[PDB]
């Protein structure tokens, strides 16, 4: 039976300090659910018989907040599967990072330019975001698959398209960085009014 | 002397049976202009009259051992300006393709989370992304970083397509706790004219 849905009501990467709340949606015919996982235990909401799903509020939040989170609909008698992984992040904890514009902020119509993200500390993790109109700032973290076999991946959050939304990959190795492989199959992302 | 800056007109990541078009400007004044050249590449050129009218260098079928990063620096009377920032000229289409995959789902609510994917069969290390535009064609970010020093974040992206409320900011983490990053760093806006 189907997994549930599980979003952070005002945002994912949030800064050290503020509220917010993990609200889950399920089967509507939902009595229990399931939560945070680490180590085993949980944060359990019985629900009585309403039509109101179970958010996870906390006005302030902690360094050890952050992590994974997976919720889980429980019923009378059926037991739901775990839902997706929330990637709860909470800013604010190292020294701010400086990011510079190469060469110059000015840049021509549809040129290219390289944004350097610097520190004073070695770091091996780093946040590239952006801003938009209407909606709140939206950031990408990029991980890679080299247990195994070799292949790179990009996080993106809260996405916000105008017109066109489709994302094409590509493939090299560092001997020749700028010859590259062809072009994936067209990824179109579904998103819901 | 003042430094000058080229430019691709059909866009500097192209596919193999398209053409390419570059572009460097600079003075009305100029005679001559003058190319890249790498560890173990070769240099080219073009003549000008005396005024300045474009400055263009072309290759039509495209090819992927001009696949290299460019310089553009041009004459005048006596002096030479400096030569351009480096331009990466970029052939695709050469290997085996990969596959892109949104997991665990392309389908997502306007602030829901997403980790697209893009797993290659042959063991490469070198990916990029690329969102298409909608008129404009597809702006692609690549993500490499450094290893000597104090290891540091580089964004190097192609075509910069503008659209909204401009800014950028950036964070940085640890191996160990991923899920605590730093605090905010300056702004960020990139300047395009009309």
């Amino acid at each position: 039976l189907p997994k549930p849905t599980l979003w952070a009501e005002p945002g994912s990467v949030i800064i050290q300090g503020s509220p917010v709340t993990l609200r889950c949606q399920g089967s509507l015919q939902a009595e229990e659910y399931h939560l945070y996982r680490e180590n085993k235990a949980s944060w359990v909401r019985r629900i009585q018989e309403p039509g109101k799903n179970g958010q996870f509020p906390i006005p302030s939040i902690t360094w050890e907040h952050a992590g994974r989170y997976h919720c889980q609909y429980y019923s009378h008698n059926h037991s739901s599967e775990y839902s997706d992984p929330l990637e709860l992040v909470v800013t604010g904890a190292y020294s701010k990072p400086t990011l510079s514009a190469l060469p110059s902020p000015v840049v021509t119509l549809g040129g290219n330019v390289t944004l350097q993200c610097v520190s004073q500390v070695a770091f091996d993790g780093f946040i590239l975001c952006k801003e938009g109109e209407d909606e709140h700032p939206q950031c990408l973290n990029s991980h890679s698959h080299a247990r195994g076999w070799s292949w790179a991946i990009f996080s993106v959050g809260p996405v916000s398209p105008s017109r066109r939304w489709s994302y094409r990959c590509y493939a090299y190795d560092s001997n020749s960085p700028y010859v590259w492989s062809l072009p994936s199959d067209l990824l179109e992302l579904l998103v819901p009014g």
